[PDB]
């Protein structure tokens, strides 16, 4: 897609922790956490945080039962977030950086903190960063 | 200040937990979290998160004392991150739009997250949250 406030929310594993992953659609910019269980709770203080951030007005998933539980409606019902249906993968390329610069820390948590740095950073010419920025600007004004 | 990369980090304290509250001093845009213990742990952890997501060249403080653990060195060394030297109150702001906000959570955290939205999305004339994206849009190009 190429809309400046949609937003695609997943959970991904590795070693044995789960990583919320939020991937900006029109940039490619990455906001992700590892986060002690996949529950709704977890999603939802996410969701809010993220929205507090930037302006989040749909979300997509590709795991529709993520938002089913009270605690996820509630974040989106406060925060005037709707479910994406007009969207019908960067988990493979976060994981990548993760695993060239796990030695380097001790929690994982640490490794894919570093990870979104080196993605949101990188110039692909624009970094995901800059494009972000870029496309709520232009889109304000 | 006005120059683009230049943030500031504190801890304030409410209900017995502890607030860690980042200001982005052109723009006075908010980011923040509550964490468990106010460790030099926690503060890495967040610069790093927060370094992922904006430029952020230079970090001022009200407690220099912050900023002199290992853990906080190791996270402004690998950001790229220097001490600000060239500055010589929103947490009275964020304390009124929590207590304000508060009886709508649960947990404190929670209204610290709606509190963090709602500064960012006022109109004061633009809001916290487009000046920002506008500050950096600008400065990029
Ligand atoms: C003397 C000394 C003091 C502190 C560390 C030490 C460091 C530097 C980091 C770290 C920080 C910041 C940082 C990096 C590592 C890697 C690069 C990015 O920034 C971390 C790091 O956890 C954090 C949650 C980010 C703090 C990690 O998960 O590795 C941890 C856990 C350490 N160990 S600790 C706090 O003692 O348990 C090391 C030595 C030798
Ligand atoms: C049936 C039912 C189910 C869930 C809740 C319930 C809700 C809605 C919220 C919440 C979420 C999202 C949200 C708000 C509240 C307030 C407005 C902003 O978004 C929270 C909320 O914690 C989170 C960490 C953000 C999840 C809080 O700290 O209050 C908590 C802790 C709840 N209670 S719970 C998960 O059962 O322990 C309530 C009812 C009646």
């Amino acid at each position: 897609d190429c809309s400046p406030g949609i937003w695609q929310l997943d959970c991904t594993h590795l070693e044995g922790k789960v990583i919320l992953v939020a991937v900006h659609v029109a940039s490619g910019y990455i906001e992700a956490e590892v986060i002690p269980a996949e529950t709704g709770q977890e999603t939802a203080y996410f969701l809010l945080k993220l929205a507090g951030r930037w302006p989040v007005k749909t979300v997509h998933t590709d795991n529709g039962s993520n938002f089913t539980s009270t605690t996820v409606k509630a974040a989106c019902w406060w925060a005037g977030i709707k479910q994406e249906f007009g969207i019908p993968s960067m988990n493979k390329e976060l994981k990548k950086i993760i695993g060239q610069v796990r030695d380097q820390a001790e929690h994982l948590k640490t490794a894919v903190q570093m990870a979104v740095f080196i993605h949101n950073k990188k110039r692909k010419g624009y970094s995901a960063g800059e494009r972000i920025v870029d496309i709520i600007a232009t889109d304000i004004q």
